[PDB]
């Protein structure tokens, strides 16, 4: 059966096996009272449990389910929730009395020299990561979740992505043709995931069992890359394209990252969205998503090192950025982020 | 294996089993000499045959100072029933009053821009095109890899006009797929396994220039679907829009329900559409989604245009939809082994 458990010590969709498709939405809270947010997450919890477990009538009422996934398998559907800095303090105002529960490292990522950030393509009070092996299943889940948020939230953006693994289980390849994900530690090793991803202490209690999610929308210049020689492509990463093996002003991508001595859990997706109206070429890139218990220690040093000397900067540009705090898992009978009181 | 034959009496991707994902691109020809077009389709034929089959680009002793012949992101993927369908729009034969490449005598009978409809809101940049490429596969990464490498060969001869992409998931037990309104979509289609019906609805046998023999016409309509308005409507209003029950699809007895209004024309087409999403619409703040309506018919004047006239006038579905792009293409007959696509370019 293609069912991933929703309840647990941790949220699914983080160490869960990498599905093929993602829908990534961010929302801004427009409700005034925290009680409205409680109702939203209570209904989101009930709906998510129904959608992920495989669960499938008044004619005068609108359909509670939009119905386009009625005959489809759950397809390993997972839904992951997180909170941005604006959820705790907006324009200097503590809107829901949550200042005492703000995570240690929850803040907007520092500016980088080569950034070209669109403010409308990043940030957000709440993030929803919807993953499934079937895009129609993934969109159906996000669509029905967002319909519940009417009156309390405004949808900020909706991104979608794909990533296909090898037919025999090989490491998936990004849009540059290189194997992507080899540097990750095994998600099946609880000891390694507890040291890299999961939070055990030092944070507010609702973060116990949670993690931080970093989001970077990275445009990839496909037309420039495809015109480059194989040598230039392999020199950009410092790895052979087919095998991924190491061979041997700017530094190769992979060795530059390792020089920081830090580790994160990358769980990214490729994306394509028609022709870019300003360039006339395919609009494509990477929905970079990573999980780490401490972004200040693990993730920001990578941004600093790459933003300075990465040869990959010639073929990429970050246009959106966000950092979210993901709560711990939901116990059966509880709702997501129940430390909203 | 998930391999669909590229060569044949007909092009694949028309009566072929409906794959899950599509990339739909249109291109405008900027080259002046017909010889440049011949080279383009000769290379497209070679590349498509490789992509659709299990063949992979082996450049073992390649030159590292040359660009890779293949972009490489499908190296470890199965063909995933990849099909590539080519077609020609009216602009391929006449642009700004000029008879292009001396092909006026081979222009198909019914190849012309679709007539304007009252409820149309057509963006000229979201329709038309001299050449269409429909790339379908059960794996989106396989489909995009095919389109990307096909478009890379067109540099110098064509400019890409638009690239659309879509999805459509069939039931786990083979049930008819459901569109984004939750209704089963495709029941009205005749069986693609019935050669007699496909010959009467889709395939051209005579009456057209020889290169159209074994081909068909492809109609394209980009139809935005108002999900937020639809989702706030009652189930009865949703079912009254189509005249069919939502779960079962069963029929039940100025606005006319969609299906009975279509049936009143007495015509048949082969619908092969895909749903689409592109994030939030910057103009509405809601999800930008709809249907990439793709249909195949041997005579669009007889089979398809009467449907457009009937629907644009009385369709209750017009309350929840709006067409924003339109195009008509003439698809050549199949390519025989040893030939190249539409080789009636001489
Ligand atoms: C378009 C953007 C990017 C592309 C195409 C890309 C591609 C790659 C590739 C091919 C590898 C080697 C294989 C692997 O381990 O995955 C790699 C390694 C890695 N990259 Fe990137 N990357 C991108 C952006 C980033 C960013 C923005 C970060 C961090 C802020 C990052 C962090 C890492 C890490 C941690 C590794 C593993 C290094 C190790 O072996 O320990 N990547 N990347
Ligand atoms: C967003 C746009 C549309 C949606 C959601 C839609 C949906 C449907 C549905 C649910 C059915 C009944 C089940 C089926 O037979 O597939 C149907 C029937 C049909 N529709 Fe549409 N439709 C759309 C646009 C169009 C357009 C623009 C045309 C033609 C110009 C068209 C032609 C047909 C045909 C030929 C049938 C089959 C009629 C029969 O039973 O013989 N559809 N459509």
């Amino acid at each position: 059966e293609q069912i991933v458990p929703f309840y647990g010590k941790h949220q699914a969709g983080i160490t869960t096996a990498h599905q093929t498709y993602v829908y990534f939405a961010a929302l801004d809270v427009t409700a005034k009272d925290k009680s409205d947010i409680i109702t939203l997450f209570r209904n989101w919890t009930s709906l998510t449990q129904m959608l992920t477990s495989g669960k499938k009538r008044n004619q005068y009422l609108p359909p509670q389910d939009t119905g386009e996934s009625a005959d489809l398998s759950p397809s390993n559907l997972t839904v992951t929730f997180g909170f941005g800095p604006g959820f705790f303090e907006k324009d200097g105002k503590d809107r829901f009395g949550l200042k005492s529960k703000k995570p240690k490292h929850l803040a907007a990522l520092p500016a980088m020299p080569n950034d070209n950030l669109d403010e409308k393509q990043g940030g957000g009070d709440i993030c929803i990561q919807v993953c499934a092996d079937d895009e129609q299943v993934a969109f159906h889940a996000l669509r029905n979740l967002l319909n519940q948020a009417v009156g309390t939230c405004e949808v900020r953006f909706v991104n979608k992505g794909f990533l296909s693994g090898g037919k025999n289980g090989e490491t998936p390849r990004n849009l540059f043709g290189f194997k992507d994900g080899t540097g990750n530690q095994s998600t099946k090793d609880d000891t390694l995931m507890n040291s890299i991803v999961w939070i055990q202490s030092g944070e507010p209690d609702w973060m116990t069992g949670g993690t931080y999610m970093a989001f970077r929308k990275i445009k990839m210049f496909l037309e420039v890359w495809d015109r480059s020689s194989l040598k230039d492509q392999e020199d950009t990463f410092g790895r052979r394209k087919s095998s991924g093996a190491p061979f041997g002003p700017s530094n190769p991508h992979v060795s530059l990252v390792k020089s920081t001595g830090k580790q994160i859990l990358r769980r990214a997706f490729s994306y394509t969205e028609g022709l870019d109206p300003k360039t006339g070429y395919m609009d494509a890139g990477l929905l970079f998503i990573s999980f780490q218990k401490n972004p200040d220690n693990q993730f920001i040093p990578m941004l600093k090192a790459l933003s300075a000397k990465d040869a990959l900067n010639e073929y990429t540009q970050t246009i959106g950025s966000a950092l979210y705090a993901c709560p711990g898992g939901c116990k059966k009978g509880e709702y997501i982020a129940q430390r909203l009181l």
